[PDB]
């Protein structure tokens, strides 16, 4: 494990870049093949995967990956914080300088981040037991990321989306 | 797009913040799958994909995505930043202070980053002119990212692994 801080910061920073990069690529891979470049739109998720295993490299390196448990703790602590200080703080900001589209996305992010925190406290304490937990499939609205465990809901609570384009994750 | 200077910083970070959240799950739901937890690896699955949701939002409300040409032009900046100042500079670093895992995470970045700024300055000039690259298929190296389009190396060149690991996009 990188114990040194200014190498720790570095490969930190080196962890958000790729991590942001893998997400550009994947955001751009949706767009190519929107536009009728299938090829483009396939070395972009490919690239992706090559970011990933960049920033999983860097987050090993950096000791933070545990057993499952563990790893549950982590998105327990970072969904509570989205949904407790920064995204209420962000979504209070943007309202207060009049910015509408970044009042949506950030209401859009905190109503499922809520979601989200639940979900992983349940899947924690099975977990923690040697169990799995007992779900079939999940849903995932792709407008706003509205999380739902099961059975999808007959439209998105969040942002209006019907059933019918909820993604299943089975 | 949003304007105002605090809320598109606020909009940076919690993109950043969105980018990790999603890595971190997808690094997790492999740590499940290898553990013997199915489910959970699914449930970190499906909300890396509402993080990537959230994530696309804000970097939409940003005003960053555009057409296919110009989203490879940031792939190329990117992937020129990480060549020429980034990761060089990292891997100095990290070998200056004795830390030879970070030594290796950056050597292994380095050499895919050259690769993948030449496949999108390639397939730039063919998008630019309305049309798709041909490529059929892309491997990746699992270990450290080396990425090869259409035919493959029987070894990595950066770390050895065999072909038969590459995981392949077609
Ligand atoms: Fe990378
Ligand atoms: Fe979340
Ligand atoms: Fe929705
Ligand atoms: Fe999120
Ligand atoms: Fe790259
Ligand atoms: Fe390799």
């Amino acid at each position: 494990v990188v114990k040194r801080t200014m190498t720790k910061k570095f490969l930190e920073e080196a962890f958000a870049g790729e991590s942001m990069a893998h997400m550009r690529y994947l955001i751009f891979a949706e767009k190519a093949e929107q536009e009728g470049f299938p090829n483009i739109a396939k070395l972009f998720r490919a690239i992706a995967y090559a970011e990933f295993v960049h920033a999983k490299n860097h987050f090993i390196a950096l000791g933070k990956l545990g057993k499952t448990p563990e790893n549950l703790q982590m998105g327990i602590e970072g969904e509570t914080f989205e949904v407790e200080e920064m995204y209420p703080v962000y979504n209070k900001a943007a309202e207060f300088q009049g910015e509408k589209e970044a009042v949506r996305t950030t209401h859009y992010a905190l109503e499922a981040e809520k979601i989200h925190a639940e979900l992983y406290r349940k899947a924690k304490e099975k977990a923690e037991k040697g169990e799995d937990i007992e779900i079939k499939k999940v849903y995932i609205c792709p407008i706003c990321g509205y999380t739902a465990v099961d059975e999808a809901p007959e439209y998105c609570p969040v942002c209006g989306a019907p059933k019918e384009k909820f993604v299943v994750f089975e």
